[PDB]
């Protein structure tokens, strides 16, 4: 149980001037009553840091305490409790103190006067020595779940968050300590993966974070010209646009791929406009960290690192829609032919199995087989050793690759069964038959007529629906059996599931009417739960959302694009870079991507 | 790869003053660095035209290279660079040059000043003696898929696309070199049918082409009054108002059937108000090119050469929908006598099918057999040599027909079997039976009671869920044939389809879990398929769309009345023309139809 930060009704706990006095005294903003306090520390030779001066638990100082009850922004004690501290001769200064709990470690008087909005406190807490670099590194400033508030650690991230213009330019710019831009907190997150990281997609909060993007980027210009802000990775090895690939921050997403600027901050910006003629503009835009052809790109972290429902309205964002459809179209071929010859592998496969010269012809067959089953499966593994995240954050749009792997292991399973001469490599070789031909449709995301065309519904409900589905079933075969002695409990729930889904009858003998009332109560409640399942699949579509799944297949094609710029396992395809090199401006060489728009509704509002 | 028309940070391509130094002078706006360059082409007789001097893939010129910089409309080098042109004794004109790229054909200096929206560069040009007739027939101002602007290929046409009514009369009333109303592009089109090709059904965009319309025939009727800007036929043969019925504009369509005027601009009116009682309003309607007693008619267009999903909301305007109910009425005697021979044709081939002086009653209805499907197959044949373009463009509304031949096909088909004594006549008998009891719900139509009374799903996800579907039952079939070796592929794929949709069980032997665990997916996968169809068929009728059918069921009657105006094949029928001719002011006669309409709400909203 952490305490309050600042309790008007609780004091503070323990785990002449004393404490309590002291805080008592900087609590309602009158410094005559410290008359007495630097000779008491004078002659016990006693320091107002001290464990006997703060709180026990935390560390919380008189200073710190002095300016979480400011009166209009100002406190009267705080310069003579600061020169208290200057004439006792403290080895560490009191305007430098951190609390020590787990909860607030890391939280100095600097933090609690820039959220408290006063300028006149930070400018009198840095003229007397505030390191402007403290971290607060507590479990109330990390993001998690609960009650926390994560802004980046540190005083100027903390400034830049709260909307204090302000604050950031006299920690910036200050005659005593400047605040540095550069400066990292214990997750490495700068000021713009703070700002980031804060983000949320509501409209208020996304002009917020690119107002305040916007303003620190211009600054850092100004003030650090020769560093690349937006270049900083983090411990995790990500850019501000990384972070906000990953973390799903949709707006802050588009307005810095699409970042412009005209004048002095025109280096600055990503995109550049090359030519308009009507409703069409051509623009060029930057591809630094967003090509695939540098590991850990954009597009990499979108398909196989995000787990935020927002990475189909990612991928069509410009210039990821336009980079990923050349990437595709350089790529149909390759993918057909893959459709090819797993199309030329299910029909040998398929030939065997109904023919279970023509000996050997069986023998060629059945060792080709079983060649694509270790093909498939060295494949299949080589995609989970690299991808084994990507299958757990998101199983919606990856179980393919898993049926692909049960498939390859089924086959190879059921042929070193058959050369073992066992009789069970027919029933795993129908079920590789069945796998296999099920596995076809995963090619239908080739076409748009046939990729656009329940699946997050049987994801999410099948466990909760089985449970309640079996506990039915369980209790009315155990009823129907233990009433019988129906033979065994797996033949009665199998005879009652076959009659659910329309497979077979109910065998209806002393208690025959025990049976048929238990067969009613079995049959009206299985007919009230997919009654419920019913209900809940109206409830998504009736609702009236918009249609996705053009965006969900161009998600679908950017998954298989980047599979397939890989290469195969056996034979890796050499990496190609998109964009060519162009000059930007004051030499400022960027790889670029030409972008051609036509828009004729915004172009009419612009025709006076 | 077109290269960019300008580019800020790409040189142009070429596949003492040279290019270079010159596009980097005009692209300033300094003339005074112009100073030798008259001298140099001079002295090398060289021009300011040819391809040294020009972008070698395009042909852009330094004139357009300037025209492409202007700053606030207006560069300075322009003047001085023809100035140089003239004095050098070029024998063509650099303000008459034009770009020879496949994609920007025909592109001129001109154009760029007109989309630059500058009068100031427009009226330098056109003194210089640019030609105000020059085509840009390149790829970019076709109109396709793709990065193009089709604005009618013509800089008048260019101007009044942009909405530039100060160059539009600059380039009409000028005393150097008048722009035509009367001059085409390469495909025919006018500045009205490049209006109506750019429209949209957009309400902004139908303001901005209704006023440029109407402006624009105005400027006409006062600059060239003898000729009509709208008989002008383009090289498909269509007016603006044939075009729009074609291209599917609505808004533009109404706008040229409804156009009224008052005062002097009365003649280009086409619906003239006769009389007014309360909401009674009485008017006249111009008929030119909207009766169908001409060819390529309006009503023609809309019915069988449209393929927008606009015509059932084009037939419900005045005066096409009280000219359609007129015909209606006309014939409504010649569709139920249709009917009723159609009755009789299957009362006789129901009788003769079920009764497979007997003997001569039963030739006797064979022989009526054999010339009615001779009959029908004639008038089939007939309406796919007129019509073959309808069935492509819209099967959702000929379907009929096709089963009305099939049905004649089979008949015929059966018959000759029969004369030469096989067996097999009587399945194709009893086929046609079934289709032309079927095609009996062709005539529903002419009720209101019936004829309102999924069809558009059903032809547009048929395929796709036939793949998904046939992709389960192969692969199920497949492998419960081969763990039987259910005897053959079609067997199974029979029993599998006849359980699923009711009409017989499943046979469930050595593996019999196996099979039934094949069962069990299948089935479950069924399931799921056509609970995602019906998912499917929810979502287009929960969404609230409006009643649609009554419009769709005025388009099918205006296809059958425009079908039965022609006449049967063997006799046509005279056409009869509507309205009456009626002088509409100065003598300007013109065939009107009368139109009275009611309405409550409209008038009282002028009652004071
Ligand atoms: C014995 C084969 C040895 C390798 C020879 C070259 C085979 C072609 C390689 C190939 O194109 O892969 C085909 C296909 C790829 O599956 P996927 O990763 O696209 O799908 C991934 C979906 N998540 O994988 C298969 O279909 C395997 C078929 C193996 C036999 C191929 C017969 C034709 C040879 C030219
Ligand atoms: C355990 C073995 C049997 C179950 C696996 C069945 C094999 C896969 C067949 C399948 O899922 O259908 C694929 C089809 C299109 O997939 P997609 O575009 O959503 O691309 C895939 C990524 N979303 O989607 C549909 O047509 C809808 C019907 C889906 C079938 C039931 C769901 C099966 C989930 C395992
Ligand atoms: C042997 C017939 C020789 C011609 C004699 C005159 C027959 C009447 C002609 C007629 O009205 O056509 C009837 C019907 C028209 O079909 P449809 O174009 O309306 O439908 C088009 C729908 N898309 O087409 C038919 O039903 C064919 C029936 C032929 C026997 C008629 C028996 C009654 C004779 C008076
Ligand atoms: C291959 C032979 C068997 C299939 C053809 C069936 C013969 C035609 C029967 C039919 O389509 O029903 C007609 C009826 C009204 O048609 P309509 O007013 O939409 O006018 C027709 C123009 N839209 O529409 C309905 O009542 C709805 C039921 C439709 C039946 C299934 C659709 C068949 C499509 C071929």
């Amino acid at each position: 149980e952490p305490p309050p930060m600042e309790s008007p009704f609780q004091r503070e706990d323990r785990n002449r001037f004393d404490r309590d006095r002291l805080f008592s005294v900087v609590s309602r903003g009158v410094p005559e009553e410290l008359t007495g306090l630097l000779e008491y520390l004078r002659w016990n030779s006693k320091y107002l840091t001290d464990s006997a001066y703060t709180e026990g638990s935390t560390g919380k100082t008189c200073l710190m305490k002095a300016v979480l009850n400011l009166q209009d922004g100002v406190n009267a004690c705080i310069m003579p409790l600061l020169q208290i501290d200057k004439d006792s001769g403290n080895p560490k200064l009191l305007v430098n103190a951190q609390c020590t709990d787990e909860f607030y470690q890391g939280h100095s008087a600097l933090h609690i006067a820039i959220e408290k909005r006063s300028l006149q406190c930070v400018k009198l807490l840095v003229e007397n020595g505030a390191d402007v670099h403290l971290r607060a590194c507590g479990r109330f400033f990390q993001k998690h779940q609960g009650t926390c508030f994560y802004f980046g650690e540190l005083p100027l991230s903390l400034a830049a968050c709260t909307k204090q213009w302000d604050v950031v330019t006299y920690l910036l710019e200050n005659p005593h300590q400047p605040a540095s831009l550069e400066a990292t907190d214990s997750l490495g997150n700068t000021v713009l993966h703070a700002l980031v990281m804060i983000a949320d997609n509501s409209p208020e909060n996304s002009a917020l974070v690119i107002h305040m993007y916007d303003g620190l980027l211009q600054m850092g210009a100004r003030l650090c010209p020769t560093v690349q802000l937006e270049e900083i990775s983090n411990h995790q090895g990500l850019t501000p646009l990384k972070l906000a690939a990953k973390e799903g921050k949709i707006e802050i997403f588009r307005h810095i791929l699409q970042r412009e600027f005209s004048g002095p901050y025109q280096p600055l910006s990503r995109k550049f406009t090359e030519w308009c003629y009507g409703p069409v503009r051509v623009s060029l835009y930057d591809l630094s960290s967003v090509d695939s052809w540098e590991k850990n790109s954009v597009l990499e972290i979108i398909a196989f690192h995000c787990k935020s429902p927002n990475r189909h309205r990612m991928v069509v964002l410009e210039p990821l829609n336009k980079l990923l459809q050349e990437k595709w179209d350089r790529l149909v071929s390759r993918f057909f032919f893959n459709f090819a010859c797993y199309l030329v592998y299910m029909f040998i496969f398929t030939v065997v199995a109904y023919h279970q010269f023509g000996e050997s012809m069986l023998l060629l067959g059945h060792i080709l087989i079983l060649l694509g089953g270790i093909y498939l499966l060295l494949g299949q593994l080589w995609y989970f050793w690299r991808r084994r995240l990507f299958i757990w954050i998101s199983f919606m749009d990856s179980y393919f690759e898993i049926l692909f792997l049960l498939q390859a292991l089924l086959t190879v399973l059921s042929q070193v069964l058959r050369f073992m001469e066992t009789e069970w490599y027919l029933p795993l070789l129908v079920l590789s038959l069945v796998l296999g031909w099920l596995n076809l449709l995963y090619y239908t995301r080739g076409f748009q007529h046939t990729g656009i065309y329940i699946q997050k519904v049987i994801l999410r409900d099948l466990l909760r629906f089985l449970l309640v589905y079996l506990v039915f079933l369980f209790g009315f075969a155990v009823a129907l059996v233990s009433l019988s002695r129906y033979r065994s409990i797996l033949d009665a729930s199998l005879e009652l599931f076959k009659f659910t889904i329309g497979m077979g009858e109910l065998a209806f003998l002393r208690f025959r009417g025990v049976v048929l009332l238990l067969l009613l109560a079995y049959v009206l409640l299985t007919y009230v739960l997919l009654l419920n399942m019913l209900i809940a699949l109206m409830s998504e579509t009736v609702n009236h959302v918009a249609d996705n799944s053009w965006s969900i297949w161009k998600l679908q094609k950017a998954i298989s694009v980047l599979e397939m710029e890989n290469g195969y396992w056996w034979c890796r395809r050499k990496k190609h870079r998109e964009g060519r090199l162009l000059k930007v401006g004051t030499p400022d060489e960027r790889w670029c991507f030409r972008v051609e728009e036509v828009n004729w509704a915004a172009w009419e509002k612009t025709l006076p």
